[PDB]
């Protein structure tokens, strides 16, 4: 079972390669980390085994979802620590995923009920609907277009959550720049309308995320960052006229970044459309893998079956799971032995209870 041969990501000896998705969850109330994340963490980790956090709020405005954690204050660097050091105990690598959601929030995420920040004033159609806290879904509001300075703010945003990220005795940091958050906000054409020098050419679109991954690569160091895209989906109205020019374009500048730093990223990380992945029971994966000069980890719908495949032809070195994780706790061992998966609740994806639908998943 090649998902079971051993990868080096780095300096870290994985001892196989099905990965922990990163999955908002929405136990860490009022944005504090938990005692409930570090068993739900504790859970799926394995000696050797990589983990992505949830999303995580790089700032006071980068919230579109109820009781995310955060990490850009010493009280939740306070408890993220105490999560660290139980997926450690197991011998397991962990990264906190870094996620500013951009437009996709609404005025009770944001202080004083401000607008959302975003490359564009436009916002989220009425085709999709946002989580509240009260568990009904809301209307996305009007986002508010930010300039050149408050990018630049923003980006010291993620700087500063990732040295907070290394403090909490984080691994790593992954850059959640993928599913129409904010920075694919810059990068989807059907969405970036600006015309100043982040907007219009595909150079320019790329401009945030680039600016972003090399603010975090000069505070951490290259070794430490991963970064997350999804240049096909189109999740919350983030479509792009191109998903493979746009996708090789993002590879194109982290292979320079890399270059340019005199070291590699930890991996780059792509998200698939679910309908991709069922017709594989496209290309477009191996394309950005094969351009990519680095460590490739494919997500998005996958299987047992798909993920062996994926590492046998040398698709991707790495497979993440999502889904199938929530509900499998020992979702590495089932793998390993094909044994039987629970299935999966939806209705307490975004819960707030600390055990229910979220670690009383029965273990093999
Ligand atoms: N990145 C995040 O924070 C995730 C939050 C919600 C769901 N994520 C992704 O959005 C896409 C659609 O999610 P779903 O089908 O669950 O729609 P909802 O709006 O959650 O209803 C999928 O690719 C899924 O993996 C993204
Ligand atoms: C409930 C839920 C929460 C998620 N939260 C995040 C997230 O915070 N950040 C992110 O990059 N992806 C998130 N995702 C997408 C997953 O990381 C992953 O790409 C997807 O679940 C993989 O497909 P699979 O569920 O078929 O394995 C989430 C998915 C789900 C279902």
């Amino acid at each position: 079972n090649p998902l079971f041969s051993p990868y080096k990501m780095g300096k870290f000896n994985l001892s196989h390669r099905v990965v922990l998705a990163p999955m908002t969850r929405c136990r860490a109330l009022n944005n504090i980390p938990q005692a409930a994340l570090g068993e739900y963490y504790e859970q799926r980790a394995t000696a050797g085994g990589f983990l992505i956090t949830e999303g995580t709020m790089i700032s006071p405005t980068s919230a579109g979802f109820p009781h995310v954690p955060g990490i850009f204050t010493k009280e939740q660097v306070r408890e993220w620590k105490k999560i660290v050091d139980v997926v450690h105990a197991k011998g397991a690598v962990i990264f906190c995923q870094l996620w500013h959601v951009g437009r996709a929030s609404h005025e009770v995420y944001q202080p004083a009920g401000a607008a959302p920040i975003s490359s564009t004033e436009k916002p989220i159609s009425n085709r999709w609907r946002i989580l509240m806290p009260d568990g009904t879904h809301g209307i996305y509001p009007k986002p508010r277009a930010i300039g050149t300075y408050e990018i630049s703010q923003v980006v010291e945003d993620y700087r500063r959550s990732a040295l907070n990220a290394i403090e909490a005795g984080f691994d790593g940091i992954e850059i959640h720049g993928a599913h129409g958050y904010l920075i694919d906000q810059f990068l989807k054409d059907g969405i970036n309308d600006r015309t100043d020098e982040y907007g219009g050419s595909l150079a320019n679109r790329c401009k945030f995320i680039t600016q972003v991954v090399q603010a975090v690569v000069s505070a951490i160091g290259a070794d430490r960052v991963g970064v997350r895209v999804s240049p096909a989906i189109d999740h919350l109205d983030a479509m792009d006229s191109n998903p493979l020019s746009l996708g090789l374009a993002v590879v194109e500048r982290l292979n320079k970044i890399q270059l340019h730093s005199g070291s590699k990223l930890a991996y780059l990380h792509v998200t698939q459309p679910r309908y991709v992945a069922y017709g594989q029971t496209a290309r477009l994966m191996r394309t950005l893998r094969n351009a990519y000069q680095g460590t490739f980890i494919c997500s998005g719908g996958y299987t047992r079956e798909l993920g062996i495949e994926a590492v046998a032809q040398g698709d991707a070195d790495l497979v993440s799971y999502g889904r199938l994780f929530i509900s499998n706790p020992d979702l590495v061992m089932r793998i390993k032995l094909n044994a039987p998966l629970n299935k999966y609740n939806r209705k307490t994806f975004y819960t707030q209870d600390p055990v229910v639908g979220y670690t009383d998943y029965p273990f093999l």
